[PDB]
């Protein structure tokens, strides 16, 4: 039925009508959609890509130096094949940007990301609004829902990785859905290795240049009372290309209260986003009582 | 009201009547009780203590060697105050003893623990039976309940630690109850630093020589439909003495099905012990559906 | 001038004369040589390859399970691209085989490696003898030199790795020579990614099927008073193939005394192999005196 | 013969004569000396102590939270006796203060340390000058010797630790000398647990309130051509008191060139301080050639 690839700028022209419905359709039947002409200068994306990869290589050169020294201590000879090429770090943008405080980063690099973080936040809120429109909600409803008190939690995960040694290794690998609100993914190359589960079958995200892959989390499923479901996915390092990935998450504020939009209404539960994340980090059952309640439910 | 200290061998004499009731009382109003004349030769306990501490010192000497080498690599000077004196490892006894396969242990040491593991299993099952008797259940009911299919999970946690640098550090330290069945704790010296919460207040476990501190877990609370509750506790390294601790856990088998004894009957839930431990290791919510159910409950 | 690829079985025929000289030439002008028809049943190699890769995949499946759980704790979502695909463990064969005690290994796997370890030890000693012959030394001279008192240290490093994310990352990566005696390397596929430095330039080891790449360490350079020099190398995971590697090291015994064969004689130093390895693990300068001597030398 | 305890302010009075000679004597026959009335306001020391301990407790509360969560994942119950109470971090002051960039520190705390770092640098340079005077060198000779090009390396190691579980554990624990220039140690309580080796026997550093323990490194031994030797020491956490320690090191600049003062002149070697530290971090023998030279020396 074809993965929805969408040109954002068309929501400013005569085709808006058709474009707005690709979004609606993608939202209800895919949980994902790939964006192009999304507004982020191909200039900025390239600069973000070149600088990220640079920081990475510097970390790796330093990582091998340490590896050799550490291995020697144990009378072992460190080879390059002993290297751990995986490296990931996060950047908080909202409600508080720790970008100025993240370790070993160039100031020119910090400013690039400071700006990218701002452009993505803007793109995130436009998409949220276009969703409201397709949903029949007032403008900024979702942005408001996510506000809580201090505002929404926007951050970026920056990963660098080698390819998976052999595809068969990704066999029993569990899949999942994102617990947050809306996710904006930016990758290098054309082929990500990202796949979503549609109708019990795995579907590849079409390789596009300078695209931003967008996907909905569990919070939007609750807020839409099921209209838009969060889909299961997995990214698998392709010997092909994609070896860098910047996954930015735009989630509700810690204290935000999630519940199906009254107008959008079985019914979904109401709750503080934070309880949902604690139900996640298993911090909800270190107590006897809850456990006894959990078992009583089943 | 005084912490119950009990002499096990008295269940073989005229005083059995009174001793059996200290157990009943301890079970319903303390969740804990300290044992003496429990049947384990003061000989065996001492030998277990001397050998454990020996293994520990050897590990520590090796740990400092590594520390100096590791620190030097970073152009740092390792001092003895940089040492990590905490060391803990487990030994599985039932249903399968990995004692013959636990790393860096003397064979003479492995056999001491093999024997101690057997004596404790025996002590564990006698206590379970005395509990049945006080509970009005048939002999071996609890042992049977814990059997599952392959049998109960009996293992020993062996810890060695320095004292807490300053008591005030143990301020906001969360307390807890044991999720398993019955716990048998063996320590060195006289003062453990172990405390239980009785009536909103912290109570110290009386310092006894060669005692075995016994405490009930959540599983026995379920099986007894509340008659015996699992109490909250914490052990705090005393500058005083106790620096070694062997906590042996006698828990239901993985697949065992727990539920209030029909004769012992709000009502407690029925369930596989394994689901309870997964509800523990937070492996129960990596899926969207469950999360939505959890939030719906609250 | 072409990398020396050699067929061992020809040392049993009329061509022995020419084969023996490929070895001589490889020993003096390459420090490396690739072996085929070396005596290890293509059967054994394949079985060793299939079982190693199997153990690896099992470890990886378990590693991702842990990754997801660990990441969730920090409210992070573990993706497959977050995986660390590198895994290496050692097996001691001589003078004492810990193969029966290496963690999480199939017994059928342990026996395969027990046998492979024996075949390689045999191949290692034949090569040592052929070297003696080309060197003009008595048979078993080198094997004897390596004996020390308890015998030589033979072990196997078993590594599994993904490919290097991008070749340019292997830029400033230091190269090195092996400090031991003789090294026997067995890999999967055809292309290893292994390179040696010949005349200031990097040379690839020819891709061969079921070959055993052999290379000399510093100890043989000393023993030969320079006749045979230990060459600098590096292995770089190829997107191509090689993703498994079993590097077996046949080094002198701990207490062995190394020195240029009297008949093979600037002159090389005499010393206990162990001091050489401690000069390696930097355990030789944690003392003031030595440091002052070291600086005085320079 | 009594450990030299010295009152610095007396170098400003009639007793200067006698005080200056306690320093001379301490320098030649102890390698250590304890300071009081050293110029750092008892006010500043207390504030530095109260704030350090506060940061520590916060880290520990957070460390136990993580411990419980991590242990639960493995179906293990984290007890307080499982805690790792040791925590150490460094602060660079010279030539570049990373104090403004050290993680999780209060700004009020960063400023306290910024000021303490300045007071200690001043105390460090006065002592260096008093040493010059006793040595017959011009004022600032040593400070100059340590300057290199960018200046000397001054930093502070901040450690917090529990007491050693049992004194006997500190048996075979290697001792050492400091490779740097001059060390200024500040501790809490009265009893440090610090000992120096004098005449083959261990000597305790006298417990003093608000003292600064000063000790000379290998660099000053070189610069003095043996006149002042760097002594072997070790600090052992006392169940008694000292549980906090701030060891500030005032070492020569990276590129500084060390050698016996011409006027102070077997003879000691000349060298760049950095080569001495690399001879330390074993980064000097990952190359074959050097190794062969090292073995040739012995």
């Amino acid at each position: 039925e074809n993965f929805p690839i969408i040109s954002l700028d068309k929501v400013n022209g005569v085709e808006r009508a058709a474009t707005m419905e690709m979004i609606k359709d993608a939202c209800e039947n895919w949980g994902f959609f790939e964006l192009v002409n999304h507004g982020i200068p191909r200039e900025v994306m390239d600069t973000v890509e070149k600088m990220t990869k640079g920081h990475y290589k510097k970390c790796m050169e330093q990582r091998f130096k340490e590896l050799v020294a550490s291995k020697a201590l144990e009378g072992v000879q460190a080879e390059v094949t002993d290297m751990d090429w995986e490296s990931t770090f996060f950047l908080k943008h909202l409600p508080i940007s720790n970008i100025s405080e993240v370790p070993d980063l160039d100031e020119e690099y910090r400013e690039v990301m400071r700006d990218f973080a701002k452009r993505l936040e803007k793109l995130a809120e436009e998409l949220l609004d276009l969703l409201c429109e397709n949903l029949g909600l007032e403008k900024g409803y979702l942005k408001n829902a996510f506000y809580g008190s201090k505002g929404p939690n926007f951050g970026t995960k920056v990963s660098n990785y080698p390819p998976c040694p052999k595809p068969d290794l990704i066999k029993g690998l569990r899949a999942h859905t994102d617990a947050g609100g809306i996710i904006l993914l930016f990758q290098d190359d054309k082929v990500s290795g990202l796949q979503l589960l549609k109708d019990g079958q795995w579907i590849d995200v079409p390789p596009m240049r300078h695209s931003i892959v967008v996907n909905l989390g569990d919070q939007l499923e609750v807020i839409t009372n099921g209209k838009y479901k969060s889909v299961m996915h997995r990214v698998i390092a392709q010997k092909d290309g994609a070896r860098m990935s910047l996954a930015s998450f735009y989630n509700p504020g810690s204290d935000a209260v999630i519940y199906p939009a009254p107008a959008l209404v079985q019914v979904y539960p109401k709750f503080v986003f934070d309880d949902y994340m604690k139900l996640y980090a298993g911090l909800k059952f270190q107590a006897k009582e809850p456990r006894f309640e959990a078992m009583k439910a089943m």
